[PDB]
């Protein structure tokens, strides 16, 4: 068995190799990388996303959201407080002023202690999910607004034809800014390019291990846990590294820099933190390994996920005992 001790990987294709983007996946798989939950990949040389951010300002983030915690240092929810639109060079701004700013540090082994040891006392305001593409039209390798879709995908494997539509979507972040422990809608991959400035530092749980997170989340969102039993499919709970040591969970970590893509495997729980002003872009997509993951995904009925328009036909088809409980909670 490839990776057995389940180790994130790191990739570094040739532009040959960068052509061809499922082939590369399955490649990635064929050496074990997706038993980690997460695998970096670092461009060719030669590739390039786009000439240049330069002209980026007025990008428009309509809901930027204010992410305010509660809990412990280590054990904590956040909640997203809606504030007024602000366009990307003023939340710029906004994440360099010097409330918002991230501090002195020595190297991001310190900047990750001051994470964990600070967060829950600031709010930090995080332009998430914007939906839109910094991809030249022009670039034809890796370029996450022209994918395969994953209707596409279940039509290849399964032979029926279902409505939908999926695009990228555009995260601008400051210091602090979070993204709870999760897993992708219906355990898909996701794939993700920070495009611009500051790092973000992932945390994976290796997806045969998952359900060892779930039932530690349990335990340590207790009131949680008794309102749905899919919780964490809301987006909300965070759990550290030292907790997360504590308690036996098995995990890695690894810090993403501008210019590098990071690809999530299906049911590999993730979280993590920026460091400082950043643009990221990220899609889902699907390969014929994950319909067995999506046929088996949890899914919260209580009301609290709202998802896409898209959800809807992976879970009908994919699903069907689960559809009317599922498409009540979406009601
Ligand atoms: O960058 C973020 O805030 C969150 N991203 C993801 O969870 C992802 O790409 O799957
Ligand atoms: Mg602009
Ligand atoms: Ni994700
Ligand atoms: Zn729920």
């Amino acid at each position: 068995a490839q990776n057995p001790n389940c180790n994130i990987m790191i990739f570094h294709p040739t532009k040959e190799e960068f052509n061809d983007f499922d082939k590369y996946i399955a490649y990635m798989e064929s050496q074990g990388a997706h038993r980690a939950g997460l695998a970096k990949i670092i461009p060719p040389k030669e590739w390039k996303a786009r000439e240049t951010y330069d002209n980026i300002s007025e990008i428009l983030i309509a809901t930027p959201l204010q992410q305010v915690a509660s809990g412990r240092a280590g054990v904590f929810t956040q909640y997203h407080k809606k504030k007024k639109a602000m366009t990307v060079g003023e939340y710029r701004h906004l994440a360099n002023s010097k409330k918002y700013q991230t501090p002195p540090h020595q190297n991001f082994e310190d900047l990750e202690r001051k994470y964990w040891k600070n967060r829950i006392y600031n709010s930090p305001i995080y332009g998430a999910d914007i939906s839109g593409s910094l991809f030249d039209e022009n670039t034809k390798q890796w370029n996450l607004g022209h994918l395969g879709t994953i209707q596409d995908l279940l039509e290849k494997e399964c032979g029926v034809v279902i409505e939908g539509v999926n695009t990228p979507y555009l995260y601008f972040g400051m210091w602090k800014t979070t993204f709870a422990w999760h897993t992708e809608d219906m355990d898909l991959y996701s794939i993700n390019y920070l495009h611009l400035g500051e790092p973000k530092t992932w945390y994976v749980v290796p997806p045969e291990h998952g359900q060892r997170l779930e039932r530690l989340a349990r335990e340590l969102f207790p009131g949680s846990s008794r309102g749905c039993g899919a919780f964490l499919r809301h987006k909300v709970a965070l759990i550290s590294p030292t907790v997360l040591k504590e308690n036996g969970i098995p995990f890695n970590r690894i810090t993403q820099e501008a210019g590098e893509f990071m690809v999530t495997f299906p049911y590999g729980y993730h979280a993590g933190f920026n460091h400082g002003f950043n643009c990221a872009e990220a899609i889902n997509f699907a390969t014929p390994r994950w319909i067995d993951y999506g046929k088996m995904a949890s899914q919260c009925s209580c009301g609290e996920a709202r998802v896409t328009f898209s959800m809807d036909a992976f879970v009908r088809i994919l699903q069907p005992e689960r559809y009317d409980l599922w498409k009540r909670g979406q009601d």
